[PDB]
Protein backbone atom coordinates (compact mmCIF):
# COMPACT_ATOMS: atom_id res chain seq x y z
CA UNK A 1 0.00 0.00 0.00
CA UNK A 2 0.73 3.70 -0.28
CA UNK A 3 0.01 5.58 2.95
CA UNK A 4 -0.40 9.33 2.79
CA UNK A 5 0.50 11.55 5.73
CA UNK A 6 -2.53 13.82 5.95
CA UNK A 7 -3.33 11.94 9.22
CA UNK A 8 -1.25 9.83 11.56
CA UNK A 9 -0.23 6.56 9.86
CA UNK A 10 -1.97 4.25 12.32
CA UNK A 11 -2.25 0.58 11.47
CA UNK A 12 -3.46 -2.61 13.12
CA UNK A 13 -0.81 -4.93 14.45
CA UNK A 14 -0.90 -8.37 16.02
CA UNK A 15 1.55 -8.98 18.85
CA UNK A 16 1.59 -11.55 21.67
CA UNK A 17 -1.83 -12.78 20.49
CA UNK A 18 -3.32 -9.26 20.85
CA UNK A 19 -4.60 -6.80 18.23
CA UNK A 20 -3.39 -3.23 18.79
CA UNK A 21 -3.20 0.04 16.90
CA UNK A 22 0.32 1.42 16.27
CA UNK A 23 1.97 4.31 14.50
CA UNK A 24 4.37 3.71 11.57
CA UNK A 25 7.25 5.90 12.77
CA UNK A 26 10.26 6.52 10.58
CA UNK A 27 11.78 8.73 13.29
CA UNK A 28 11.89 5.83 15.79
CA UNK A 29 14.89 3.54 15.81
CA UNK A 30 12.95 0.96 17.85
CA UNK A 31 9.49 -0.49 18.24
CA UNK A 32 7.83 0.47 21.57
CA UNK A 33 4.51 -0.88 22.83
CA UNK A 34 2.45 0.07 25.86
CA UNK A 35 2.45 -2.26 28.85
CA UNK A 36 1.70 -5.88 28.02
CA UNK A 37 3.07 -9.32 28.75
CA UNK A 38 5.46 -10.94 26.27
CA UNK A 39 7.09 -14.39 26.62
CA UNK A 40 10.80 -14.97 27.13
CA UNK A 41 13.76 -13.15 28.62
CA UNK A 42 13.99 -9.35 28.82
CA UNK A 43 16.52 -6.78 29.88
CA UNK A 44 16.08 -3.10 30.88
CA UNK A 45 16.80 -0.27 28.45
CA UNK A 46 16.44 3.51 28.38
CA UNK A 47 15.14 5.17 25.18
CA UNK A 48 15.08 8.86 24.47
CA UNK A 49 13.35 11.35 22.33
CA UNK A 50 11.23 14.46 22.69
CA UNK A 51 10.60 14.94 26.40
CA UNK A 52 13.57 12.86 27.49
CA UNK A 53 13.93 9.21 28.39
CA UNK A 54 11.76 6.35 29.53
CA UNK A 55 12.76 2.96 30.95
CA UNK A 56 11.47 -0.03 29.01
CA UNK A 57 11.82 -3.81 28.91
CA UNK A 58 13.60 -5.18 25.84
CA UNK A 59 12.26 -8.50 24.46
CA UNK A 60 14.14 -10.03 21.55
CA UNK A 61 12.90 -12.30 18.72
CA UNK A 62 9.25 -11.26 18.93
CA UNK A 63 7.01 -12.09 15.96
CA UNK A 64 4.72 -9.35 14.86
CA UNK A 65 2.11 -8.92 12.11
CA UNK A 66 1.97 -5.35 10.74
CA UNK A 67 -0.83 -4.44 8.32
CA UNK A 68 -0.79 -8.15 7.22
CA UNK A 69 3.03 -8.54 6.89
CA UNK A 70 4.90 -10.88 9.33
CA UNK A 71 8.25 -9.88 10.78
CA UNK A 72 10.46 -10.60 13.75
CA UNK A 73 12.60 -8.40 15.89
CA UNK A 74 13.17 -6.67 19.18
CA UNK A 75 10.14 -5.14 20.87
CA UNK A 76 10.40 -2.68 23.75
CA UNK A 77 7.58 -2.47 26.32
CA UNK A 78 6.99 0.50 28.55
CA UNK A 79 5.20 3.78 29.19
CA UNK A 80 5.04 5.11 25.67
CA UNK A 81 2.09 7.46 24.99
CA UNK A 82 1.38 5.60 21.71
CA UNK A 83 2.39 2.23 20.27
CA UNK A 84 5.09 2.83 17.69
CA UNK A 85 6.50 0.63 14.95
CA UNK A 86 10.09 1.80 14.45
CA UNK A 87 12.67 1.22 11.77
CA UNK A 88 13.82 -2.13 13.11
CA UNK A 89 10.47 -3.59 11.95
CA UNK A 90 9.57 -1.14 9.15
CA UNK A 91 12.58 -2.41 7.19
CA UNK A 92 11.32 -5.99 7.46
CA UNK A 93 8.00 -5.21 5.80
CA UNK A 94 9.83 -3.32 3.02
CA UNK A 95 8.56 0.12 4.04
CA UNK A 96 10.13 3.12 2.36
CA UNK A 97 9.63 6.89 2.22
CA UNK A 98 8.94 8.25 -1.25
CA UNK A 99 8.76 11.73 -2.68
CA UNK B 1 13.79 9.74 -4.05
CA UNK B 2 13.01 6.41 -2.36
CA UNK B 3 14.48 6.23 1.13
CA UNK B 4 14.92 2.92 2.89
CA UNK B 5 15.01 2.66 6.68
CA UNK B 6 18.05 0.56 7.45
CA UNK B 7 19.61 3.81 8.70
CA UNK B 8 17.98 6.94 10.10
CA UNK B 9 16.33 8.91 7.23
CA UNK B 10 18.49 12.01 7.75
CA UNK B 11 18.40 14.65 5.04
CA UNK B 12 19.76 18.13 4.52
CA UNK B 13 17.40 21.01 5.11
CA UNK B 14 17.95 24.70 4.49
CA UNK B 15 16.39 27.28 6.77
CA UNK B 16 17.50 30.86 7.23
CA UNK B 17 20.14 30.33 4.47
CA UNK B 18 21.81 27.64 6.62
CA UNK B 19 22.12 23.94 6.02
CA UNK B 20 21.15 21.56 8.81
CA UNK B 21 20.52 17.83 9.12
CA UNK B 22 17.01 16.62 10.00
CA UNK B 23 15.14 13.38 10.40
CA UNK B 24 12.10 12.58 8.20
CA UNK B 25 9.62 11.49 10.88
CA UNK B 26 6.23 10.07 10.01
CA UNK B 27 5.51 9.64 13.71
CA UNK B 28 5.73 13.41 14.31
CA UNK B 29 2.69 15.57 13.75
CA UNK B 30 4.90 18.71 13.65
CA UNK B 31 8.35 19.89 12.63
CA UNK B 32 10.67 20.76 15.50
CA UNK B 33 14.18 22.21 15.22
CA UNK B 34 16.91 22.82 17.79
CA UNK B 35 17.51 26.42 18.99
CA UNK B 36 18.01 28.96 16.21
CA UNK B 37 16.80 32.43 15.29
CA UNK B 38 13.72 32.72 13.09
CA UNK B 39 11.96 35.90 11.94
CA UNK B 40 8.66 37.23 13.15
CA UNK B 41 6.45 36.58 16.11
CA UNK B 42 6.05 33.24 17.83
CA UNK B 43 3.22 31.58 19.74
CA UNK B 44 3.43 29.10 22.60
CA UNK B 45 3.02 25.38 22.02
CA UNK B 46 3.42 22.17 24.01
CA UNK B 47 4.39 18.94 22.19
CA UNK B 48 4.51 15.43 23.62
CA UNK B 49 7.16 12.81 22.79
CA UNK B 50 8.40 9.46 24.12
CA UNK B 51 9.60 11.02 27.37
CA UNK B 52 6.86 13.59 28.03
CA UNK B 53 6.06 17.13 26.96
CA UNK B 54 8.27 20.09 26.10
CA UNK B 55 7.52 23.79 25.51
CA UNK B 56 8.47 25.13 22.09
CA UNK B 57 8.20 28.37 20.13
CA UNK B 58 5.81 28.16 17.16
CA UNK B 59 6.78 30.17 14.07
CA UNK B 60 4.37 30.18 11.14
CA UNK B 61 4.93 30.45 7.39
CA UNK B 62 8.65 29.74 7.50
CA UNK B 63 10.48 28.98 4.25
CA UNK B 64 12.33 25.68 4.49
CA UNK B 65 13.91 23.43 1.89
CA UNK B 66 13.83 19.67 2.65
CA UNK B 67 16.04 17.37 0.58
CA UNK B 68 15.77 19.98 -2.24
CA UNK B 69 11.95 20.36 -2.04
CA UNK B 70 10.52 23.76 -1.06
CA UNK B 71 8.02 24.02 1.79
CA UNK B 72 6.56 27.03 3.65
CA UNK B 73 4.92 26.27 6.94
CA UNK B 74 5.02 25.93 10.67
CA UNK B 75 8.32 25.32 12.40
CA UNK B 76 8.62 24.71 16.15
CA UNK B 77 11.86 25.58 17.95
CA UNK B 78 12.81 23.98 21.24
CA UNK B 79 14.83 21.39 23.15
CA UNK B 80 14.44 18.50 20.78
CA UNK B 81 17.30 15.92 20.73
CA UNK B 82 17.35 16.00 16.89
CA UNK B 83 15.80 18.15 14.17
CA UNK B 84 12.52 16.55 13.06
CA UNK B 85 10.56 17.04 9.86
CA UNK B 86 6.99 16.01 10.73
CA UNK B 87 3.83 15.41 8.77
CA UNK B 88 2.93 19.07 8.40
CA UNK B 89 5.92 19.47 6.02
CA UNK B 90 6.22 15.88 4.75
CA UNK B 91 2.82 16.41 3.11
CA UNK B 92 4.09 19.64 1.46
CA UNK B 93 6.90 17.73 -0.24
CA UNK B 94 4.59 14.88 -1.34
CA UNK B 95 6.04 12.22 0.93
CA UNK B 96 4.28 8.87 1.39
CA UNK B 97 5.02 5.58 3.11
CA UNK B 98 5.02 2.57 0.79
CA UNK B 99 5.26 -1.20 1.22
N1 LIG C 1 1.16 13.96 19.10
C1 LIG C 1 2.45 13.23 19.28
C2 LIG C 1 3.41 13.90 18.33
O1 LIG C 1 3.17 13.93 17.14
N2 LIG C 1 4.50 14.50 18.92
C3 LIG C 1 5.45 15.20 18.13
C4 LIG C 1 5.04 16.20 17.27
N3 LIG C 1 5.85 16.92 16.48
C5 LIG C 1 7.15 16.64 16.57
C6 LIG C 1 7.65 15.66 17.40
F1 LIG C 1 8.98 15.44 17.41
C7 LIG C 1 6.80 14.92 18.20
C8 LIG C 1 7.34 13.86 19.12
C9 LIG C 1 7.13 12.45 18.61
C10 LIG C 1 8.19 12.06 17.60
C11 LIG C 1 7.79 10.72 17.01
N4 LIG C 1 8.91 10.10 16.24
C12 LIG C 1 10.25 10.15 16.88
C13 LIG C 1 10.39 9.06 17.93
O2 LIG C 1 11.78 8.83 18.07
C14 LIG C 1 12.22 9.00 19.34
O3 LIG C 1 11.51 9.13 20.32
N5 LIG C 1 13.58 8.98 19.41
C15 LIG C 1 14.44 8.95 18.25
C16 LIG C 1 14.89 10.35 17.90
F2 LIG C 1 13.86 11.14 17.51
F3 LIG C 1 15.54 10.91 18.95
F4 LIG C 1 15.75 10.35 16.85
C17 LIG C 1 10.48 11.56 17.43
O4 LIG C 1 9.42 11.93 18.31
C18 LIG C 1 2.33 11.75 18.88
C19 LIG C 1 3.53 10.95 19.33
C20 LIG C 1 4.04 11.00 20.63
C21 LIG C 1 5.12 10.21 21.00
C22 LIG C 1 5.70 9.35 20.09
CL1 LIG C 1 7.04 8.38 20.55
C23 LIG C 1 5.21 9.28 18.80
C24 LIG C 1 4.12 10.06 18.43
C25 LIG C 1 1.10 11.04 19.39
C26 LIG C 1 0.75 11.02 20.74
C27 LIG C 1 -0.36 10.33 21.17
F5 LIG C 1 -0.69 10.30 22.48
C28 LIG C 1 -1.13 9.64 20.27
C29 LIG C 1 -0.79 9.65 18.94
F6 LIG C 1 -1.55 8.98 18.06
C30 LIG C 1 0.32 10.35 18.49
CL1 LIG D 1 15.37 -5.89 15.77
CL1 LIG E 1 15.35 -3.04 1.16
Amino acid sequence: PQITLWKRPLVTIKIGGQLKEALLDTGADDTVIEEMSLPGRWKPKMIGGIGGFIKVRQYDQIIIEICGHKAIGTVLVGPTPVNIIGRNLLTQIGCTLNF
